[PDB]
């Protein structure tokens, strides 16, 4: 009982501005995994993941989308740079590491995921180990069967007196790291992860375009295309040797991403083109786009900053003109120097807030207001001095 | 309950001359970490470190500030050379090593920090063990419950006669490295450093500018930019596999440092610029700066030398003019030859004292006074002769 | 309570001829390690090893000095060729192997050092195991408490009768390799070595100059300088993964050595220059220098030869003119062919002594005298025939 595409897109909208097509795309991928489980044994083998290739400029949403998608599916996720492997012509590394690295992270998850879904029970039983070294009326019976039976009486007021109140606390934590372990099953835990990898794995391959042709030279194209060749089995369906078991890449979902300014998806090796059935483009972000990014996402950077500052007992407020001013800056720098997409926001927002971020603890209890005035005072000069821009922003 | 920016800048002033803006900048970063903890669960996630990029010439304080900042916060700190990774196009090393190396040092920390926060107590309990062998004195019960209760009497006198006075001493040490261990919990100790790395970790990346661009050549720029690329995850927030566990870089603070004479911060890749929100310049030092550096820092090299000579029972005194003449020397060599910033004070100062440093053990009891004359007597020649300078200073 | 520099130089004088500066240099390094231990916790961290760079021609003392220094400090020592790593651009090896290789040797030491400091006690207790299978009046008591008590009587004359006299001897050795082991503590033994490496480690890096620039070509300079980059952490302070633990290079002493005929220490990477604060030159050796080397060192080659021959009951004597003649030869060959420094002595001395070395056992009881006559007869021809020189000398 998974979410529908529109449902998936929605959730994605909660974190990413624009890039609707990419969302619908990455959304159909997810839905199809549900769709597949709903078929007969025969078909379940024939239907493979509809791998996607995102086409677009830097920092405009590609990775975030893939990352949020995985999160939403609670699927193990892993990002990987394609060119990493062209290096293998010296030493580099082998592609199988992708599924291996994926599994390791797929484990770190199943672990933290299961251990956390336990740290509460272990603490309660923990006190039942401490509330046992303070009143031990164990065994069967002791007094009455009804009224006198319940031994809680003094014990109850005893545990409460301890909870809110060697060393109990020092003792419990020790019991916590003794009961929790004494409750985990590392056998199925090892296979738990594998099943994940195999049924919900999401591999993100960045720089796919950097692995393409170009009348460049024999040597380089040979190194590049090789990474493509080495990728085939992963994407066509094979078995990988995992430090924790054997994994079948057969249903892992692959989301490749490329600029394709220099090279075209048609330069990709034929076998690969076949296994990247979905093509989607992402647009460059607009200043307007920026303004929304700064605030709309539900854990937007601006929201984070406000929160971080609250920590210090300082109330921050972003004026609309302030936000607009921040956005323009990022755009201005990106156009005057090098366009790095939304990333520019973080640098700008961060330089802008330095003075406060430092003085924060001292303005404890104040009401600071970052309005268009403030912004301009702090960023205009820098934004203008190009050379200074390439260093500070 | 952290210190305010002004307070942080102040502590910093106790060690670094000038470079105020860089202080304020690094100061706000610290304060913000406090500010973050002061927020709601939601915001605590969205608010990321306000990483800094220092722009300035050699030896004028960049690293020192980073190092003193980390000390002040008691934060694990690590310094790394960006170019190190460009070598990966041959073999090099991987950037994840930064977080791993960080953790190792963050462990060496928590350890030595702990072994110390215990060595005292472990020494007392050690006594009760030895004191126990000489006499189990007292016990449960044994004599009177008041006047005849306390066993100390003999034991006490025995104790003193021991502290001031197999092999008791030999044995105790073995007991010290037996009781201290039996008091340390290696599990919480391992997770100790990890929390640190994740909550306070500070990574200083020198030479970030040697990883930019210039139409120099295709091959070199690719490798260069490769290190930036490989740096994104660490800076954008990721998970690294450590010999002692897994770490979330997500809150490690990053201070990138670059001269940027050839290349500009705008040449940096977009996703990194956006993760270096704070940009700050550090100024070249002046002879005045040198004089102050020579004596003001509360553990200045001049104060340091004084102490070492005292160790030999020799009282060294620097004259104001002597100090000025020394600073001048260092400046002149930096300009006449190759400018290496304040580092030159160390070489010059050290050459100035060779003779005394050697004869010190014999001058025991004397009052040596380094004055303008002495300085000129020992340095001028060297300074004057450039070639000699390049080898000797 | 370590030796003073003059004390260190002296000891060094017992093995190395000339090269006074290099001695004083390597001597200040050692003394400073003592000096450092004598400071407050704060400073003990800030004060790092004053690494040295020896500049000079082949076989003129560089390594011997470093080797003898380490010996005198009882410090673990290791020699390493810089160019070894430029090979990494094919496969080569990684720099970390240096600290690893260092530790392994640091272990082999702590071992042999501790096992030997035991082979005497184990042999004595060993006989107490044999002198127990010949007279077993064990347990508590047996006869009298005073006079009759001492059971040694027959036992004493029994062990002596065996010491000077299955199979006792065959049995003891078996007991030796049973008691010794049953006395070693491999836990602290593993950490024992690490502490050594960390506090007294001495790394010798030869061919530093071969790792420098030269308008040579991009490729090669990239491979070279990379080895320099890869060296930084070792020398700047980092953590290395040891087959026997974790080591901090932080206080290892580094002594780099270079000819610098082709390249200058200023071509070295900036970071490195900084960490090689001490520069020192060594001179080429003179014929006079040679003559002293042949005899003065207290375990001089000449002394070794005399000893080796004594073994065979032959008394050898070196006339002064003989020594002079030997020295000139070595010099003559080195100038006429290729100058390999003092090494030439060994080849010459060895060719010169062949006939005797062979007939030795037959001249048992004779008084051979290697005088200028002998030398000339044996070496003059060879020395003259250049081509024959490049093969035989």
């Amino acid at each position: 009982s998974e979410m529908t595409p529109r449902e998936i897109v929605s959730e994605l909208d909660k974190h990413i501005i624009g890039q609707d097509n990419a969302k619908r795309s990455v959304a159909i991928a997810l839905r199809n995994r549900w769709r597949r489980m709903q078929l007969n044994e025969e078909l379940r083998h024939e239907v493979t993941p509809k791998n996607i290739l995102m086409i677009g400029p830097t920092g405009v949403g590609k990775t975030e989308i893939a990352r949020r998608l995985a999160k939403l599916a609670n699927a193990p996720f892993i990002k990987v740079e394609a060119t990493k492997f062209t290096e293998v012509g010296y030493v580099g590394k082998e592609v199988d590491s992708i599924i291996r690295d994926l599994t390791d992270a797929a484990v770190k998850m199943v672990r933290v995921q299961a251990i956390e879904k336990n740290r509460y029970r272990a603490e309660e039983l923990a006190e039942e180990r401490i509330l046992d070294v303070l009143i031990p009326p164990a065994k069967n019976n002791w007094g009455q069967t009804e009224q006198q039976q319940e031994p809680s009486a003094a014990r109850q007021a005893f545990r409460k007196k301890l909870r809110e109140g060697l060393k109990i606390k020092d003792a419990m934590k020790l019991l916590i790291e003794e009961e929790a372990a004494k409750l985990v099953n590392p056998e199925e835990l090892k296979q738990d992860a594998i099943d994940a990898v195999e049924q919900h794995g999401i591999v993100f391959i960045d720089e796919i375009d950097k692995i393409c042709k170009r009348g460049e030279s024999s040597g380089p194209d040979v190194s590049r295309e090789g990474v493509q060749r080495d990728l085939l089995p992963l994407v066509e369906g094979c078995t990988v040797s995992t430090k924790h078991g054997m994994v079948k890449t057969d249903h892992i979902l692959f989301i490749a991403s490329g600029a394709f300014q220099i090279a075209k998806p048609s330069d990709l090796i034929p076998e690969l083109q076949g296994r990247l059935p979905i093509r989607v483009e992402l647009q460059a972000l607009t200043t307007s786009d920026f303004e929304r990014i700064l605030t709309e996402p539900n854990a937007s950077i601006t929201v984070q900053y406000k929160a971080l500052m609250a920590t210090e007992g300082v109330n921050i407020e972003f004026t609309d003109s302030g936000i607009k001013r921040i956005a323009e800056a990022a755009w201005q720098v990106n156009e005057s120097t090098e366009n790095i997409g939304a990333r520019r926001l973080h640098t700008v927002l961060e330089r802008l807030m330095e003075e406060i971020s430092y003085d924060a603890s001292d303005l404890s209890g104040q009401n600071i207001t970052i309005d268009a005035d403030y912004v301009s005072k702090h960023l205009d000069a820098l934004v203008a001095d190009e050379d200074l821009s390439r260093f500070i922003l």
